[PDB]
């Protein structure tokens, strides 16, 4: 009897649901009364599954209504722990321990980042005479990203970026950037939120509108 | 024993973005790509056929040509993930994964497509500086039709004129343009709210008189 882990390392997106797994042998049908599944992180109980049910009294309040064991997956030999609304604080080392005709445990590392993939865009026609527009892209995330503005040519343009702590979610950074440029209807512009180490890019396409 | 499962039975995806919908199937030891079959279809269209360790794209539908793929990355994990890029209103409907890997099963997933009025364009024009008359315009595209609501920081009653036409760039969407004529002092703030239904969604831009 050995518990095996598909993946040793998970990288998880802020605000999503996360599902991490420990697999264990199941040949016959699942005998619930002989099974124990236990999930833990930093010595806080997340899940204790015994006699076919979750033993909630033992669960750390920090996981109340955030965590569950996917029951269906058990018959297949998969202890799959799902945690909803992932926060930065959920990064760490998770330990599962399975007892079922034998006993074993594994450790799983979870990393959490907040990508700048939710990009709010807006475009102000400053002066139709000079065709001056002001394009703005904003997003929040962690760690800090820079904004690179490019033309449809992929030439790099000059912008003004402002970076502050998010007022919404505490540990995140709000990044808004503005490009001032003379241009025509249907021209295409890109605002790319870029973060290094490891490199990651999220880009919005902005099209110059036609107003009456 | 073999059973296909879906973490999510329903996805609501924003028009123009990318979606990934998932079906899970049991994998122990190494994943034998040789015996694995994964088919993604929807209504009467073929999307993805993965047979004999390779994507077959012969019988794939025109709609999906260079915008559907199975993340082979996830197959190792027992996650058959379908990714479609540049999602349109036509992509909404019931999807189905059929998976064979030492056994065979299938599940269905509903996808709903949301086309919000969240990319708002605006313009502030002085129409007559002696009387400080300005003309303010907001314009955005989405589906279905939205009304525009004009409000101000001083909480006055505002009535603009709104035109709704077919979007020229996005075939199925509506282009909604509203114009408000107002006499205003500088640095007072105005708001244009696109109110849309099904589901109810409000998106507002802030217009600041220079
Ligand atoms: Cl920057």
């Amino acid at each position: 009897f050995t518990v095996t882990v598909p993946k040793d390392l998970y990288v998880v997106e802020y605000g999503s649901n996360m599902t991490i797994e420990c697999k264990f042998p199941v040949e016959k049908q699942l005998d619930l009364a002989a099974l124990i599944v236990y999930w833990e992180m930093e010595d806080k109980n997340i899940i204790q599954f015994v006699h076919g049910e979750e033993d909630l009294k033992v669960q750390h309040s920090s996981y109340r209504q955030r965590a569950r064991l996917l029951k269906d997956q058990l018959s297949l030999g998969n202890a799959a722990l799902q945690i909803t609304d992932v926060k930065l604080q959920d990064a760490g080392v998770y330990r599962c321990m399975i007892s079922y005709g034998g006993a074993d445990y594994k450790r799983i590392t979870v990393k959490v980042n907040a990508p700048y993939n939710k990009i709010n865009q807006r475009i102000l026609v400053v002066d139709p005479v000079t065709s001056e527009h002001e394009l703005t892209c904003q997003a929040e995330g962690y760690p800090k990203a820079e904004v690179i503005w490019t033309s449809s040519d992929h030439q790099v343009l000059s912008g003004k970026t402002t970076t502050t702590n998010s007022k919404r979610e505490e540990k995140l950074f709000n990044v808004t950037s503005t490009l001032r440029i003379n241009t025509t209807t249907n021209e295409i512009f890109y605002c790319t939120f870029r973060r290094l180490d490891p490199e990651e890019n999220h880009t919005a396409e902005l099209v110059i509108p036609e107003l009456p």
